[PDB]
């Protein structure tokens, strides 16, 4: 960790100038924009002042967009290898030599300095031996750009770094143009710079235009990450810190709710919805740590003051005290839930479902700890006593959470609440979770009445079967959390099937007089256990799906979006808990439990079918799938098929790539937009044939007159703004 790391904790306004010559034609370009090193984001708007560019803009993307490598996000084992922020309070120099294949050369000198607030980059360019009928001077490069890798090794002799990479530009005729880049980077101002190990950076890029501008300009978007040296594999300090804290909080709150769980019941959810929405909307202004500790302090205060109601005289003071205890319990649980969910969403970015499943398992393992020590404290000390013993142990666990938790700081976002809530998929998520919470709230009060009226057992076995259903939920939560984490497209399927199995469970809850099924005990207990498993298999994949839809819509990453999605999760669980018991009790007094369970299960079933119909109707995502790999004797003939998913083939160009073992990727052939022009390598010239078919949205490559040289893995390449690849097929010849 260096001193210049602290400078890049925010947004940086950046300014770029270039002056260069190409065969006597001189140009000067100037640009402005922003950078963000927390996530690796660069956005520039770049305008010429001299006039027309005889050279294409993708030739200058590698000079201006790669000219600011200081906004690279490094993971926690790569902060030791940061060089760019090490010398940034004074500045560095970067010299680059670019060899275009079968054409001339660029040589650039650039200096990147930090003047005032702004970051300044000055570039001088020299261009040597360009043909007039070439891809560069003839304006033959497509107006999009590809994703790349940049490899950096160290250099002790100049205390700097040296990087090598290649850039594949697309030409309009179908082919590609290769540009090989060699750069050397050196500090100027004697700063303690970190000479790194061998590593590399991955660049995603995007290129567009501002439509209101009528000059010559480019809008450039850069995503950067860094890798190359593998992790130790075990956790960090902050992650074990937040796991111990969240586990202890979840244990304490669960056992507090288990040991002591109309106007006040509904106004409780009425304040709970508002508290969840307000805490979701304003979280960075309060902070995750402060709101964690505040929610735990108010929760412990509530469970201390719950014993005092026996010494409060009956009258207006009893109402004015129980009301305040009810609303403080509501806002304390809301604040603690949203704070814990947001901080664990930030702490584990890729493994978000596994942590939530593990905390659900610890909540179950803590609620099964209630009866023995609870009976010890009840028939050993008394009844006023166990609540204040619980309050003492929670208020002694609180300063640990004051000591341990890190200080995450962020800035307010660019969008609002109302843009997030207006998505269709999010509304269907909310409707599914309303069905689940309403089924749970209906299952609360009438089960004890049904057991007492039919089977003649008291509330002890009602609590026992509640324990069994919670245990099935606790077992089924982390496994399907791990399954939803590891496989992305199975997550939405587990969302649909969970609600469908839950609906089947609530229809088997009440034996329908049409269906002729008899009532007994172990069948009922088993259906409740399977209902717990279905609820667990549904509820865990909800939060990552809302996160994926939020990042897919275009919300900027940070803590604002995590806070909003956690607040919406708590809000939907609040409005479901509200809607559930009132409709369940109304249906129980009106028509009976037997049809009430059927109507509730049918509600859940139509919720799941609406979800499944939205998935069956409006799904589309860019994908390339391939087929045609086998083993053929030399001199044979083959056909390879690349089937696309979510773009028109007749409006975009297509490329075919190949790779040999122990060798880099090589371009084979390319097919343009209009379908009349094709491009080939001389090793596949006259032999390989490319074809398309826009009716079935598929492209094909046919081969004849085989050689042992063409044993390779073949790939299919598009660019629809981003670069998308395929999994490849193995083609072997003898
Ligand atoms: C009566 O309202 C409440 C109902 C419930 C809970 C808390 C309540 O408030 C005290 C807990 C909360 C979560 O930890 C768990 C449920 C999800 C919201 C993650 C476990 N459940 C049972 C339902």
């Amino acid at each position: 960790v260096s001193k210049g790391e602290e400078l890049f904790t925010g947004v940086v306004p950046i300014l770029v100038e270039l002056d260069g010559d190409v065969n006597g034609h001189k140009f000067s370009v100037s640009g402005e924009g922003e950078g963000d090193a927390t996530y690796g984001k660069l956005t520039l708007k770049l305008i010429c002042t001299t006039g027309k560019l005889p050279v294409p803009w993708p030739t200058l993307v590698t000079t201006l967009g790669y000219g600011l490598q200081c906004f690279a996000r490094y993971p926690d084992h790569m902060k030791q290898h940061d060089f760019f922020k090490s010398a940034m309070p004074e500045g560095y120099v970067q010299e680059r030599t670019i060899f275009f294949k079968d054409d001339g050369n660029y040589k650039t000198r650039a200096e990147v300095k930090f003047e005032g607030d702004t970051l300044v980059n000055r570039i001088e360019l020299k261009g040597i031996d360009f043909k007039e009928d070439g891809n560069i001077l003839g304006h033959k490069l497509e107006y999009n750009y590809n994703s790349h890798n940049v490899y950096i090794t160290a250099d002790k002799q100049k205390n700097g770094i040296k990087a090598n990479f290649k850039i594949r530009h697309n030409i309009e005729d179908g082919g590609v143009q290769l540009a090989d880049h060699y750069q050397q980077n050196t500090p100027i101002g004697d700063g303690p710079v970190l000479l790194p190990d061998n590593h590399y950076l991955s660049y995603q890029s995007k290129l567009s235009k501002d439509p209101n501008e009528k000059r010559d300009h480019m809008v450039l978007l850069e995503f950067v990450t860094a890798a190359g040296i593998t992790t130790p594999g075990w956790l960090s300090r902050e992650q074990v810190f937040v796991l111990i804290s969240a586990a202890s909080v979840n244990l304490g709150s669960m056992m507090c709710y288990s040991i002591l769980g109309g106007m006040i019941f509904g106004c409780f959810a009425l304040f709970e919805l508002l508290a969840s929405l307000v805490f979701g909307n304003y979280l960075v202004h309060i902070g995750a740590k402060f709101m964690f500790v505040a929610g735990m302090f108010v929760s412990g205060g509530v469970t201390i003051l719950f014993g005092v109601l026996d010494r409060v005289p009956d009258g207006p003071v009893f109402i004015a005290m129980c009301f305040l205890v009810r609303v403080m319990d509501a806002v304390s649980f809301a604040a603690a839930m949203t704070a814990s969910s947001s901080i664990l969403a930030k702490a584990f970015p890729n493994n978000v479902a596994t942590v939530l499943g593990s905390l659900e398992t610890f909540s179950g393992l803590g609620l099964i700890l209630g009866p023995p020590v609870g009976g010890f404290l009840y028939q050993s000390f008394g009844y006023e006593v166990p609540f204040i013993v619980l309050g003492c142990v929670v208020l002694l666990m609180v300063p640990l959470n004051m000591y341990i938790l890190p200080n995450y700081e962020s800035d307010p976002g660019e969008h609002s609440f109302w843009k997030l809530i207006a998505l269709p998929k999010v509304g269907l998520i909310a409707f599914v979770i309303n069905s689940l919470s309403s089924c749970f709230g209906f299952l609360d009060p009438t089960l004890s009445l049904f057991v007492l009226e039919k089977f003649n057992l008291p509330a002890g076995y009602v609590g026992l079967v509640f324990l069994g259903m919670a245990l099935s939920y606790a077992i089924s939560s982390p496994l399907f959390g791990l399954l939803s984490d590891k496989r992305p497209p199975l997550r939405k399927w587990l969302l649909v099937f969970g609600n469908l199995i839950t609906a089947g469970c609530y229809m088997l809850l009440g034996p329908v007089p049409i269906l002729h099924i008899k009532s007994q005990l172990w069948l009922l207990v088993l259906i409740l256990v399977v209902s717990g498993l279905s609820a667990g298999m549904s509820i865990i994949p909800t939060f990552p799906e809302i996160l994926s839809c939020a990042h897919e819509n275009g919300f900027e990453e940070g803590l604002s979006t995590l806070g909003l999605v956690s607040g919406l999760f708590s809000a939907m669980w609040s409005i479901g808990a509200f809607m559930g018991p009132t409709l369940g009790g109304f249906l129980y007094e009106k028509i009976g439990f037997e049809w009430a369970a059927a109507i509730q299960g049918l509600w859940a079933l139509i919720s799941g079918l609406a979800m499944g119909l939205f998935y069956l109707l409006e799904y589309s995502q860019v994908q390339l799938v391939e087929s045609g790999g086998a083993l053929v004797q030399p001199g044979g003939s083959l056909r390879l098929s690349c089937a696309a998913s979510g773009f028109p083939v007749n409006r975009y160009s297509m490329r075919w790539y190949r790779q040999a073992p122990g060798k880099e990727r090589e371009w084979v052939a390319g097919m343009s937009s209009a379908g009349d022009r094709s491009s080939y390598e001389d090793s596949v010239k006259g032999r390989f044939t490319i074809s398309r078919d826009d009716a079935r949205n598929t492209v094909y490559l046919q081969m004849n007159s085989l050689k042992p040289e063409d044993t390779a893995v073949y790939y299919c390449n598009v660019n629809v703004g981003f670069e998308y690849w395929g999994q490849g097929t193995q083609v072997t010849v003898s």
